[PDB]
């Protein structure tokens, strides 16, 4: 039987679907970067998409580990066009900060219900978000300093294209 | 500029989205199997899901390689329950046969427009489908030997759960 | 069930049987070369016999992979004597060319039925047939040059006796 | 010239062709096992078929080594269907026993003609036959113990499917 | 004897000479890049020239494999100048597309004559062209955004100058 | 700017083109040997063609090194047939000596203009020509002794066929 | 079922019991040497008893391989005293010769019944007996040269005591 | 001279003969299991038979070490059949417990005579008997859990056949 409340299971399941949309969003950003001829940015986004899927499966397993069941929901069509390089990364940061707040909402719900296990389990994602947001903020600061110069952008694209 | 016709690009892009759904459908089959207590069939479906993504990404890279662009579409909600294992795998088989025929449709279209590059590129998928379909027919035939015996179905669960 | 037509399965199965006779024929050629004291040429024919068997088995597995079944047919008695080294290889070439045309007939059949999986599958045999025919024409060219001089013929026998 | 009587040469040549039929019969049994979804048993049979061919070639070489010649004969169509796994293996055993007696008939003929060379050469086959019969009897015994339990039969299949 | 039709032999032989000119053109572009002091771009073109030679020799060998003969034709003087780096690459792309169409024309001819062996052999060149056109297109798009900036042009030179 | 006179530049560029024709002529000789079934002699000729290209590239680099530019010229159609092995190698020797005299001409021209750097650069080609001529004379001597005896020709062909 | 006649099985089973007695007999010789203070001789005899058991177990396994059954019979009390070292070894030799003849009798019976498998199987014991008798004769000859001299017997004892 | 009493020597010498019979009895149990198709249980008994012999030999050596002599007695015919598996092992246990008591009798006898060396020497055997009885009881316990399930009985057979 489930050892988590139906409320927490729902919250986790929806976060699972939320992570899947995140991954699909970043893939969409990759289709945009590839369209604009920036293989390095595209590459970074494909990796970011992959990392997001692992996050989703990490929620997947926990849900079953507590007797819960995962229900895959419809995934919405993501945007495919951005004004430019910086805008796409800006949207990536805004999206990360959104998933971080989504994580926060589950943590507060689990905390209110004294579901200490789930609260402990979420700690990892909190720390991971602080890391992802910082990555994007760095890229943005760099793009901001680049101020449109194709020379710096090309470097940035080459570097980000190195992400393992 | 695109060197593939708009008709072929569209056929390729829709197949790309179709692969993503196939992956999602298999993940959903996995949620069904995990909920029913069959980890083995679950593990297999997950692996089958990742394989379908690598397929989608091949369509992805080729579309760009031909000067086109990828556009990600909305992914409909997949079924989350089946009337038993056999019913599940049969839906899986039925689905693969459907993607195979989809693949066949692009190939005839490309062939008709004398787009030899796309016709040749599709060859790899035709061969994969032959392999994927055969693995499901195998499983279905093995389940058939179980003839309801659960102790046997559990043995097939432990085997499929060995997939690398 | 069978995802290949009865017509196609028959064409495959009959080709499989044809490949087995081919193997037996090359073995027979080996019995002739060994009786004439040419161990090297015999060795070559034995290697060629095994090759053809691997071809047979390739058709064998594909047939089952497409839900078909293989039925082994009676193998006719192959010739056991030839009018000299040249005559033997000439017969071998003639047979190889017959096998290729056979391969061709199955391909056009599958193509007419839009059985792309099978058309694709046959490509490998088409390329192998090109390689096999060429090996025999080279041998026949060298024999033509040898013009019956035991001196060079011994060399040919030695070289061919090196085939792995 | 031949240093074996024409009688012994004929008996050796007929045994060679008899080994080839054995090899073919075992392949036919493989067609049946594969048709029945038992890859493993089919594998064991494909290996058995190959082993039989090495035995035929061992008769082949001896014949030439005694100055004889080999003449390949037609190969009759073998049976392609059995009433279950146990029935196929029983027919295999029965076939083995038949080849064992075949080897005895030659041994006795050679011994009658005082062909000590050929008698000694046959010694190897007598010993091998004892081992080949034991193997099949061992398998039959495992099948009898399985007593229709698809569970253990699944294990047997996978086991025999490992034959090197 | 020739097993390919005279029409196909002629098409192949003409394509071999076409690949040779292609090699020579790319070398000519190297003469231009070196005259403009771009070692990296020149290097890339020298490597491309070699790649084309290997293609010509694959046609050479296939012609002999089908019993045909190669006849080398005169090679026309290629252009030795272009209006800047980008212009040279536009010319390269347009030339790569011409080669692809040339390959297409042979494929269709062979296909119409039912020369399956030749249609199959050409598949490799269809796939290689897709890859060659893509490299050039990628380079052109990068130069397009470079808009003549000497900074990025130097980055491109070095990068391309690494081609192995 | 150019530090070599236009006259010397012309002579070096024309020699570069001459080397390319040599390369092409040796390939042509290869098409003749392959057509006659002497793969070894064909191989040797293909290796000789490659060696001639490296020489062309030597001239190429020196021209740029002295501030000149290379201009690829049309390459004429070479003969494609000879009256036999001996005849072909003889035509090869005669061509090599033609190349040597050509090298002599540039050398005398550079020496008259006191272009010591070019005179010095040409020394390497004068010594290489000594080696090239000798290799063909050596082959011609063996063919002379062979006097048609296919027995030694085969050996000569396999030997030359081993050139690296 | 049994593939050996009841008469052969009987002969084999009885030989097994016979081998077991030999073992017991040699152990008894060990009890005599030990009592006489010759640990080395005792050691050799204990190893000999072990060898005899391994021989008995060879008959054991062969009997079941041919569908037979082993029935252990009573073991008679062996002598426990001898008139000296030499006497003990003469008795062992005489016993060995007895088993050799016993093997001979079974061999002859098997041969008469045309049971080639059993004849072949007994070959190993024929050769083994020749070697065993030889070891005992070798010891007897060393005891002869010894000529009652304790000095030499001490060495012989310590020596035979090294048998592994 | 004998430093052990004739009473203790006889009890030790009789125990040695008892251990040999125990060995033979367990071999007989193995003849029964093999006859019934259980190789595992037969394997087990074979190992048990060998273990008992080492016990015998330990008694053997100790007897000499105390200046006594060993006299091998006639060994009786052991039972060759049992009313099923359980019946055999139960007899085995009964026999184990019997040799245990026999050991106790010698121990109490030696103790009564103040033969401390013999009392100490027997300790090892008391401990080994505990180990052996426990093994047989565990086997019987598992046979009970098998509850006539031939399927399970074969599983145990395979387990005991792994004894080292
Ligand atoms: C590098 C390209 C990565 C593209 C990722 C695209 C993701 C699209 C979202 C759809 C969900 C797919 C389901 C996949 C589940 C995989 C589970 C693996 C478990 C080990
Ligand atoms: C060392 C030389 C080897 C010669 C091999 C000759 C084979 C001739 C084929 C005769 C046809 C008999 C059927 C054989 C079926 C073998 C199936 C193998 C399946 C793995
Ligand atoms: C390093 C720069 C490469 C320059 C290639 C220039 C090619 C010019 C075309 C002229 C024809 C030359 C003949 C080449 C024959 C090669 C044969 C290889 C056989 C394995
Ligand atoms: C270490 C010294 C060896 C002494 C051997 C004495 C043998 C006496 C014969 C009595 C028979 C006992 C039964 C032995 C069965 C052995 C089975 C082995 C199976 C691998």
């Amino acid at each position: 039987m489930m050892v988590i409340s139906e409320k927490v299971r729902k919250a986790l399941n929806e976060q699972l679907n939320r992570e899947i949309y995140s991954s699909y969003l970043y893939l969409s950003m990759a289709t945009y970067f590839d369209a604009e001829g920036f293989k390095g940015f595209a590459h970074w986004m494909k990796k970011q998409a992959q990392e997001e899927l692992t996050h989703a499966m990490k929620f997947y397993e926990y849900i079953y580990e507590r007797g819960g069941r995962v229900e895959l929901e419809a995934i919405e069509k993501p945007p495919s066009n951005w004004n430019g390089i910086k805008d796409a990364f800006e949207a990536a940061l805004k999206h990360e900060e959104f998933v971080t707040q989504s994580i926060y909402n589950i943590l507060e719900l689990a905390s209110e219900e004294k579901d200490h296990a789930t609260v402990s389990f979420l700690k990892w994602f909190v720390d991971e978000q602080v890391e992802e947001e910082d990555q994007v903020r760095e890229i943005l600061d760099l793009l901001e300093k680049a101020n449109g110069q194709m020379s710096v952008i090309f470097q940035l694209d080459r570097y980000l294209g190195q992400r393992e």
